[PDB]
């Protein structure tokens, strides 16, 4: 269970859907990610791009991180703003990609992926605590704590 | 010690300050980041936001790295360029907050998150070695090496 | 092995190139990455900066993931896009750097860090499986599977 994971399909069997997270080979980091539906983003655009599929189970000690793919960022001027995915999100998984290009549109196809996804190590903080330090004497001050 | 963190809250308490970080659901690999005091960032600006709070303690094996908040990013066309947190730094956490509209301010309030910090497990490299291989031969020479 | 990274310098020795990746501080998590050659970054513009190196060997369990820099964002209204080293890429390192100012390029110079590398922990995949879940019953159908 410590190097697996569980894809959740949102569409029901034998409804047309995203092709699903395909390993990306060569390599071992990364999830190619793909669009449910075809768009041309337009110059200076944002977009929130549907990819079929939740994470049912995540990695042990890990969460999903949906990162850029270097040629698209490079070829098609684009960027992937935000995409932190937590251990208890359930949802459809959905790509923010921004279009840079003051001129040309972003072609968003259903067999090319617009995304990766990594599965990277994290601490999830046991014991917390804040504290106010006094700037001239070094005296420590607890304001609150607290344990998951 | 392995799963704890130690926030140093830098206004004495009574102080009027930022809200602290804090993680929204059990699930959340995140602690929320909150602005000190209120702003409005100008389109295609570019703005350093001071939190109220420092890092005293990291858990074991982590540094700190803030990233975007979904929400933040999409309805407000923002990003969050630069978020690296050394083990070693002592000062605030600032976020640099990119707005990239061309026509709307992005309003930062103080009981709204502005972005999420992530202790994620990173290695700290105890040797290190640069070598260029001979063409001919494919013979390794070592150019430097050095301990940590 | 667990802890430790070897760098390919890519130019011969004796022939002038980058300065190597480096830490700065004993509490640094991240290599500086400096460029071969010196370029000015017009505005809007994206660049592909040569860093003179490639990871010949990662540590155990990790990946090289390219970051910005924060001096460099703030001071020069720049940003990094991709920086996904896979474990299996021996090439050279080339830092995608984006210049947002409409106004002002960017100086890229030869002494100067123009981004930072870090060596995170990620899960290398050995199973995975794509699952239908009915919403009525918790009934799990297995689509597909792989190795």
């Amino acid at each position: 269970s410590s190097a697996s994971v569980v894809f959740m399909r949102f569409a029901p069997p034998g409804e047309e859907t995203a092709l699903p997270p395909r390993r990306a080979t060569p390599g071992s980091v990364a999830y190619d990610l793909f669009p449910s539906e075809e768009m041309d983003i337009e110059p200076m655009g944002l977009a929130k791009i549907s990819t079929g599929y939740g994470i049912d189970k995540f990695p042990d000690g890990c969460y999903g991180q949906i990162v850029s793919r270097s040629g698209m960022t490079w070829k098609n001027n684009t960027s992937v703003p935000t995409g932190t995915i937590d251990v208890d999100y359930r949802g459809e998984l959905k790509v923010i990609l921004r279009n840079h290009s003051a001129e040309k549109s972003v072609p968003i196809r259903k067999g090319t992926s617009i995304a990766q996804l990594i599965f990277l190590r994290y601490c999830d903080v046991e014991e917390e605590q804040i504290v106010y330090i006094n700037e001239t004497t070094g005296e420590r001050t607890i304001i609150d704590s607290s344990s998951k």
